[PDB]
């Protein structure tokens, strides 16, 4: 068998825009995902978060699903514009009350809430003032974070400032594939820098307001490998946790990031670094794929396709990556606690005639990664928890509804939920506190 440590947090994870729907209910402000997805051409099939999983109405049943599966932790995010419809200033009690009911219900059911403060749905009102490009966002974010800590910090004790700030900066502001949909390298690196400043201000305010809780930050990571016998050292440093953890722990950007990007960063960016070093309580690492990488003169890096099995996203399934990245983070920065805050896969799920969803492919994926996580714990990585992405099939950003990541199938025509075989399988893992 593979038993995990006593008290290991087995979890599932969601994000507000991907599941909630009703983006403008109860006096909520527009988010940048509302405006981006309503812009023709930005999202597959013109899909939006208008309805999604209708979790804004079905939240109680969904938590009853988490309970019934015996899952011990739930990572969810708060929609900033439901809380402060203009981004700053006015606080919306109906928005607070939506999340209050969720927190109380989870607590009554003995499920530990992990709250993501920012999972990509910036208030549109702040994007009009440049969003992550504007240095003043460190102030706006701190004021928002402060509201959350004052309102929920008596019950919620585990907080995440930012979800995947590499994605927010680069996919949102360089690639233009995510909200706000821009393609300017200078803006993208100023967003990187402001994301760190905003993260650090929120942690500062947390220490002053929630003296008994823990706060951290979540990064996306690939497992990168060379096509021959350095483009790999760059990909690690740029795409993975070092872009942010080098500032947080060491007070500067990693070496190859500066070679590539010094021109695009603010001129006096080091002036901010002392504040960016604000102590964090844990690191969340997300992981789903590995990549073969080569220097290509035509960022000076391209990917090489490998004949390996791939998910419906076309992402190569490389389970040892989750082990590598956990080892590497202890090796590089030795954070006191690590959580895998996101791991999962998209497959072309169908409901069989028997009424079930036979996603053996997703069981194989989860088992292989959970096994590697186990390994890292055996070799002394202080992994305290593991979150499957996702509880529910949901709005997959620019792919819309065409990609299903849930351990629970959602029939969008009816909003029926059908626990997939992977959901039943994972529930058994949780009950036994590991594999066999």
């Amino acid at each position: 068998v593979k038993k995990f440590p006593e008290g290991f947090l087995w979890g599932v994870a969601t994000a507000s825009y991907q599941i909630e729907g009703s983006p403008l209910a109860d006096g909520a402000g527009m988010s940048i995902w509302h405006t981006f997805s309503h812009t023709p051409g930005n999202v597959k099939n013109g899909d939006t978060g208008d309805v999604a999983c209708d979790h804004y109405n079905r939240w109680k049943e969904d938590i009853e699903i988490i309970e019934k599966l015996g899952v011990k932790a739930y990572r969810f995010s708060i929609s900033w514009p439901r809380i402060l419809p203009e981004g700053t200033g006015r606080v919306n009690q109906k928005g607070l009350d939506f999340y209050n009911r969720i927190i109380d219900t989870l607590l009554e059911k003995g499920i530990t809430p992990f709250v993501t403060i920012y999972h990509w749905d910036l208030p549109f009102a702040l994007q009009l003032k440049g969003g992550w490009a504007n240095r003043e966002i460190a102030d706006w974010f701190a004021e928002y974070s402060r509201v959350l800590f004052e309102n929920f910090g008596d019950r919620v004790k585990n907080w995440i400032t930012l979800n995947e700030p590499w994605v927010v900066a680069i996919v949102g502001h360089l690639y233009g594939v995510h909200a706000p949909g821009m393609r300017d390298i200078y803006v993208a690196f100023r967003a990187v820098h402001n994301l760190l400043r905003a993260h650090a201000r929120a942690v500062k305010v947390f220490r002053e307001t929630v003296k008994d809780g823990k706060i951290g930050i979540v990064f996306n990571n690939g497992y990168f490998e060379p096509a021959s016998e350095r483009a790999v050292r760059f990909m690690h440093q740029f795409n993975n946790y070092p872009l942010f953890l080098n500032p947080i722990y060491r007070g500067d950007y990693p070496e190859l990031v500066l070679e590539f990007a010094r021109e695009y960063l603010p001129e006096n960016y080091k002036d901010d670094m002392s504040e960016i070093q604000e102590k964090i309580d844990f690191v969340g690492l997300n992981y789903y794929s590995g990549h073969l990488v080569k220097f290509d003169p035509d960022a000076k890096v391209s990917f090489v396709e490998r004949d390996l099995p791939k998910t419906a996203m076309g992402w190569e399934i490389v389970p040892e990556g989750i082990y590598w990245i956990l080892k590497k983070v202890k090796e590089e920065y030795n954070p006191p606690e690590v959580y895998i805050t996101e791991n999962g896969a998209a497959f072309d799920d169908v409901v069989s005639e028997d009424g079930r969803v036979h996603d053996q492919n997703r069981i194989d994926y989860l088992k292989a990664h959970i096994g590697q996580a186990w390994k890292a714990i055996q070799e002394g990585v202080p992994l305290k928890g593991y979150f499957v992405w996702s509880l529910l099939d949901n709005f997959e950003w620019a792919e819309g509804y065409s990609k299903r990541f849930g351990i629970v199938y959602v029939d969008y025509s009816t909003q029926k939920r059908i626990v997939k075989d992977s959901g039943y399988w994972y529930s058994n893992v949780v009950k036994n506190n590991g594999l066999e």
